[PDB]
């Protein structure tokens, strides 16, 4: 299926299963058993989510090769700081039973360490224990004083992205920096859900016989942008992957496009650093 092309030439999995929220143990390893037996071939955790075991579990019995799969995983807040972010990696290399992670990237910026931080990301990317390494709830201006301390910049920025947040600044930072975007959303384990409850989404849905938050994640692969649909549900997680039999009118585009609102629903990085040490 679609994949994204990072600057290092690695081919990241354009559609992935976010486990942020699942339970660890059975409710995780369920949930991306199945959707790497539906196809999904991207699973995106955080040390944070603390489930990274069922994860590993999940992947180890889907029986698909390691290879196949690709496996994101987050340097939390209060492990900031060049050795504690090493230490963090392996801690989440164990957890994973791993060998490499696909993916690492920082979680939250915060205001002191993250300099610090992305130095121990790119030696680990030299010492070949990832694939890759970017960041997530960056906003430009982060991106731009971290670009002044980096030999390797950043290859993913992991954002609130949806369509009343459509974050177009930082759409255009980034293509204009080389970043690929992935979206995360304040949705699939049932928040306020605003989000999807609008007639542009509602009747789009209709006209191709999906659902709303089937046509989202279109939208989303159609702007080339990553996204992680996050459920513990079978059916649901099964749902979000049958987006490739249809595709959204360049008209329908516009339409879902001009829903943006720049309202922000989740946490905002400039005043959110719980953990920081
Ligand atoms: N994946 C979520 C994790 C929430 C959290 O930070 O605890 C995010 O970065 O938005």
């Amino acid at each position: 299926y679609n994949c994204v092309t990072l600057h290092n030439s690695v081919r990241m999995p354009q559609l992935g299963l976010g486990v942020w929220r699942a339970q660890d143990g059975a409710e995780t390893a369920n949930a991306v058993r199945w959707a790497i037996e539906a196809g999904y071939r991207h699973i995106d955790t955080a040390y944070i989510y603390s489930n990274e075991r069922g994860v590993g579990q999940g992947i180890r019995e889907s029986g698909v090769p390691r290879e196949e799969v690709w496996v994101t995983t987050k340097v939390w807040n209060s492990d900031q700081g060049y050795e504690k972010t090493l230490a963090a990696f392996e801690r989440s290399r164990e957890l994973l039973g791993l060998e490499y992670i696909d993916l690492y990237l920082i979680h939250w910026p915060g205001k002191k360490k993250f300099v610090d931080t992305w130095k121990a990301l790119e030696k680990l990317y030299e010492e070949k224990k990832v694939r890759a390494i970017g960041v997530s709830n960056f906003e430009p201006h982060h991106l731009t004083e971290l670009f002044k301390s980096c030999k390797i910049r950043p290859m993913v920025n992991q954002v609130e992205l949806h369509p009343l947040f459509q974050q177009r600044t930082l759409r255009e930072f980034c293509k204009q920096h080389n970043i690929a975007i992935t979206a995360w959303s304040p949705l699939g384990s049932g928040e306020e859900a605003g989000i999807l409850k609008n007639h542009v989404l509602g009747e789009i849905a209709k006209k191709h016989n999906k659902s709303p938050a089937q046509v989202v994640i279109r939208w989303d692969i159609q702007h080339g942008i990553v996204t992680i649909p996050k459920s513990t549900n079978k059916g649901r997680i099964q749902e979000n992957f049958n987006v490739w039999d249809f595709k959204l009118t360049e008209e329908e585009m516009r339409q879902i496009d001009e829903l943006n609102e720049d309202k922000r629903i989740g946490a905002d990085p400039d005043n959110f650093f719980p953990g920081g040490e």
